[PDB]
């Protein structure tokens, strides 16, 4: 029927009565979780249960990311002012464009892109993981603004965030994402998440590391270091639970599953050439910006169960930036 | 399951934007969207979360109280309860458990879709981060049940309360109230939802181990609850903070609607409550005391989304000894 609007959206549903048992196996069995409650009114729902384990897996990922918690508070990100005052224009320019770039894969997948992941998810601990790693990703988003707040005028932040939104290429990079995230398939929104993850951050990346590989902007490296240790596990966990759904997919879904991963990884590499080519433009690094990119594409295939689509040749990351991603 | 082709991209069915990179002007900001927001404005351009334009101060405040109040069930030496847990009647550790399962739910409910579910038509960036460090934080919540359980509890106490859960009709009726609310396309109703989560429905629970503690019992478990009290003080306050903000902004007519919507709503829970908790509580000498504390927190509950007070001073007279135990 139809409903007034005062009235609770519950009154259009049977309701339950006012019957207690102790629930046997086929009730527990038939119990889901809450956010998958809106397909399945009626059904009971089910609290999570840290002392029922169904993937050990689950376990390891909450106690390790919960475990490596930090805040950019904790960060000494103004040590890094006389250093950021050696850099040219063109440097703190750049810097600020890319890390807003950065700023606005996080904040999307902080707000949307992880937590469209929690109603198909395989278990319940998995959700309980994903609102941390959504939590983690608004600090990551949170963490360059940090980084802005120490170093850049009023002026210099306002221009980023204009040239942001006015780019283009940028947005076809963010909203090639989200439109995933709306997907039918749930294992396309996976796919999407992992690709966030372990490859469209990377060419931004570069920049910091490429700074410490120099001596400068140390403090602002170990922060990096510390998103990207998050990153790599967040691009892990996405991939593994991705295989474990697709193991009991059919042949055909697996066929254009892994027709769809290349599609889209190829869209974003050749956006990401098209954005970050222009973006480091004035600087001779061009050619291991991409050698970089493709490393981390293969990683993400590989965190998919995917051969590797790039060459050595095609990955040689030059040893000084492989050098700045441990402390 | 729509007909386009399994292997092409959703953005396939968009005009793609340009080559074109300007300096946003002030209409194009305007106009540009947080990414949540992007599901039903295709073709806009989203905007990064900017930590350095706070809208609204309040955002601020609440995003740094709530991420310097972070903790841990696992900083809680809650095995030290382990000899008060055992001086306890199997009736009160049954009673305990079940109502802590119970809770658990709702903090599940919460943390995986109620809290997330406010984000979409959150007021502000900024408030779009702090639902999601509420979510994890209502994770916590959850999880730090299921520690109070494995330090105190046999695997088959365990078991049995969460097919306790599942098979509380009441319980369901709760939590599935709650849960459709969640479903409305009006953000508001979404907010008085979670408002009364904070606020409410949690209560008669947590007056459980403020009654313990208020005799001497389960002190470190305690602690925890006021851990996680002081978490979702704040919640319930800000839920209701970013209703009233949205509410300022709506026509009579829907402000009508609203306000006669939570009325129904409360009673519905209230109503709820007194079956859930009655039954749970009949052979407690507290059970009167316990609905004092209901009605004293829907006060609040209301208090916070700026409705007047529903229940008199007299319909709210906690004992002493229960306001004492919310305290260090």
């Amino acid at each position: 029927t139809a409903l007034d609007p005062t009235e609770l959206r519950s009154s259009l549903d049977k309701p339950f009565g006012t019957n207690r048992v102790i629930a046997d196996d086929a009730m527990m069995a038939d119990s889901i979780t809450p956010a998958q409650y809106r397909y399945h009114h009626g059904s009971r729902v089910r609290p999570v249960n840290w002392n029922n384990i169904v993937d050990d897996k689950d376990l390891d990922v909450w106690n390790r990311l919960i475990a490596n918690f930090w805040l950019p508070e904790k960060v000494p990100l103004s040590n890094d002012i006389p250093s950021w005052r050696s850099l040219t224009d063109l440097e703190r320019k750049t810097t600020t464009r890319v890390f807003t770039g950065l700023t606005l894969l996080d904040t999307s997948q902080a707000t949307i892109g992880e937590l469209c992941q929690i109603e198909h998810a395989r278990t319940e601990h998995e959700q309980a993981i994903y609102t941390n790693i959504a939590f983690m990703q608004s600090i990551h988003a949170r963490s360059y603004s940090s980084i802005f707040s120490t170093l850049c005028s009023s002026e210099e932040i306002d221009e980023a965030y204009r040239w942001a939104v006015g780019n283009d290429v940028l947005q076809q990079r963010v909203t090639t994402v989200l439109c995933e995230y709306e997907s039918e398939d749930p294992l396309k929104r996976k796919i999407a998440a992992t690709m966030l993850s372990s490859l469209l951050l990377y060419a931004g990346f570069y920049l910091p590391l490429y700074f410490a590989s120099r001596g400068k902007m140390m403090n602002t490296a170990d922060m990096i270091r510390l998103i990207l240790r998050d990153k790599a596990i967040h691009g892990y966990y996405s991939g593994y639970k991705f295989q474990r759904g697709l193991e009991l997919r059919s042949e055909n879904d697996k066929k254009n599953l892994e027709k769809f991963t290349m599609n889209l990884l190829d869209t974003l590499y050749d956006l990401e050439v098209e954005y970050s080519g222009q973006i480091y433009e004035g600087f001779d690094f061009h050619d291991d910006v991409f050698d970089f990119v493709r490393y981390n594409a293969n990683k993400a295939l590989m965190n998919l169960g995917y051969p590797a689509k790039y060459s050595e040749e095609e990955t040689h990351v030059s040893p000084e930036i492989l050098a700045a991603l441990s402390p």
